[PDB]
C-alpha cells in the first residue's frame, strides 16, 4: 500500500503528467477524500503554547494554496494543515511551466510567483468550515493560514495587514511569508511585523490567532541575528524555519536544475536543520519552531525536532512518496524516539543542545 504508491502509481503519475498538471489533481483527489487509508500514538503529541497537536507532522504551505482540500489533508494523517500563502487581491503568478522535477535529486525547483485566489474566496472557502474547524482544533488538529503580499502591490506592510485582518479570525495561527523566492533591513522588518501584530491584537478574544514568520535558508549571519532580536523584543509566536532556496548545492544531477526557483526536497534537508539549530540558539529554545524542508522520514523528522523543532512539515516527500508518506513518517518517528528513550516528541525538542 506504502510500497504501491512509491513503487507504482507515483511513478506513473510523474510519468503521464506535467508536474503543475499532477499538483492540480492530486488537490482534486484530495478534496473529493480519494484517499489510501497507522493512528493515534500518545507519545507523537505535543502541546506548542498551549494549543494541542495530535501528531507533529504537517502538510506545508504551498500544496493547497487556496484552502480547497483542508479536510482531505487531515484525512492522510497530518497533525496540523497550512494553508496558502494567500495575497490579498486574486493575482495569476508566473507564465507555465513553472514547476519543475528533479528526480535524480528528490528535489523540486517553482517559481509560481504567489498565484491565490485571493483573500476574499480563501475567506469564503474557510467561513464554509468554520465551526468544523473549531471542533477540529480542539480535538488536536489546528489550521494555520500563511500570507503573501501581491506584486504591484505598494504598501506591503498594509497587504500582510489585510491578510491578518481578513483571515486571522479563521486562522489557529498566521503566517507572515517573508522569504518566497520569486526586504532591506531589520527596522523595516520591525516596523513590519509591528503592524501585523497590533493587527492581530484587535480581533476578538477567540479569533485571535498566534503569529509566526517563515524565513529563508539564505539568510545571512546578520540577518538571522536580526531576525533573532526583532522576534524576542516584539514577542512573536513562532518560527517556521524554512522557505525554498535560491542557492544550488553542488552535486545536484537533475537537468533542470539551472532553473530560476526555489529549490525543495532532499537538496534542502541539512541546510534547513541547521538554519533551525541556529534560531533556536538565538532565541534561547523560548520560541517554537515548525522546522519544514526535505523531509521523509522519521529520522528527517527527529533530527529536526531534536535541532529545536517542536513541529515538522513537508511537502515535497508527498510528490514522490504519495500519501502513504505521512503513515510512513510518523511510524518511525515513533520508533525512534522509543529507541533513544525519549518520553515522546516533547522530550526530544532541543535534545541535541543538551
Ligand atoms: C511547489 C511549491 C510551492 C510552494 N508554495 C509556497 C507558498 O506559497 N508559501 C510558502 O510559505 N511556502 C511555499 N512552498 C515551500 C514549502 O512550504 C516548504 O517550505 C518547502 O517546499 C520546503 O519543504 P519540502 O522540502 O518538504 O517540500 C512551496 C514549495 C513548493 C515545492
Ligand atoms: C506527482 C505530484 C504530486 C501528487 C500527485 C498525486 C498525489 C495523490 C493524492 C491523493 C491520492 C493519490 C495521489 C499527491 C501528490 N503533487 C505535486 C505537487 N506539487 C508539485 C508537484 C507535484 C507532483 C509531481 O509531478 O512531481
Ligand atoms: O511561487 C510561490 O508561490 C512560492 C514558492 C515557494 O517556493 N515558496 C513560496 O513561498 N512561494
Amino acid at each position: 500500500d506504502e510500497r504501491f504508491y512509491a513503487e507504482h502509481l507515483m511513478p506513473t503519475l510523474q510519468g503521464l503528467l506535467d508536474p503543475e498538471s499532477a499538483h492540480r489533481l492530486a488537490v482534486r483527489f484530495t478534496s473529493l477524500g480519494l484517499l489510501p487509508r497507522f493512528q493515534d500514538s500518545d507519545m507523537l503529541e505535543v502541546r506548542v503554547l498551549g494549543h494541542k497537536f495530535r501528531n507533529p507532522v504537517g502538510i506545508a504551505a504551498g500544496f493547497d494554496k487556496h484552502g480547497e482540500a483542508v479536510d482531505g489533508l487531515y484525512k492522510m494523517g497530518f497533525g496540523f494543515v497550512e494553508i496558502g500563502s494567500v495575497t490579498p487581491k486574486p493575482q495569476e503568478g508566473n507564465p507555465r511551466p513553472r514547476v519543475f522535477r528533479l528526480p535524480e535529486d528528490q528535489a523540486v525547483i517553482n517559481r509560481y510567483g504567489f498565484n491565490s485566489h485571493g483573500l476574499s474566496v480563501v475567506e469564503h472557502r474557510l467561513r464554509a468550515r468554520q465551526q468544523k474547524q473549531a471542533k477540529l482544533t480542539e480535538d488536536g488538529l489546528p489550521l494555520g493560514v500563511n500570507l503573501g503580499k501581491n506584486k504591484t502591490s505598494v504598501d506591503a506592510a498594509e497587504d500582510y495587514a489585510e491578510g491578518v485582518r481578513v483571515l486571522g479570525p479563521l486562522a489557529d495561527y498566521l503566517v507572515v511569508n517573508v522569504s518566497s523566492p520569486n526586504l532591506q533591513g531589520k527596522a523595516e522588518l520591525r516596523r513590519l511585523l509591528t503592524k501585523v501584530l497590533q493587527e492581530r491584537d484587535g480581533l476578538r478574544r477567540v479569533h485571535r490567532p498566534a503569529v509566526l514568520v517563515k524565513i529563508a535558508p539564505d539568510l545571512t549571519s546578520q540577518d538571522k541575528e536580526d531576525i533573532a532580536s526583532v522576534v524576542k523584543e516584539l514577542g512573536i509566536d513562532g518560527l517556521i524555519v524554512t522557505n525554498t532556496t535560491v542557492s544550488r548545492p553542488a552535486g545536484l544531477q537533475g537537468a533542470l536544475r539551472s532553473e530560476t526557483g526555489g529549490l525543495s526536497g532532499k537538496p534542502l534537508r541539512d541546510l534547513s536543520t541547521q538554519t533551525i539549530r541556529e534560531m533556536y540558539a538565538l532565541t534561547q529554545g523560548r520560541v517554537p519552531i515548525i522546522g519544514v524542508g526535505g523531509v521523509s522520514s522519521g529520522q528527517d523528522a527527529l533530527e529536526k525536532i531534536r535541532a529545536g523543532a517542536s513541529l515538522v512539515q513537508l511537502y515535497t516527500a508527498l510528490t514522490f512518496w504519495g500519501p502513504p508518506v505521512v503513515g510512513k513518517v510518523k511510524r518511525e518517528l515513533e520508533a525512534l524516539l522509543k529507541e533513544q528513550g525519549f518520553g515522546g516528541v516533547t522530550d526530544a525538542i532541543g535534545a541535541d543542545h543538551r
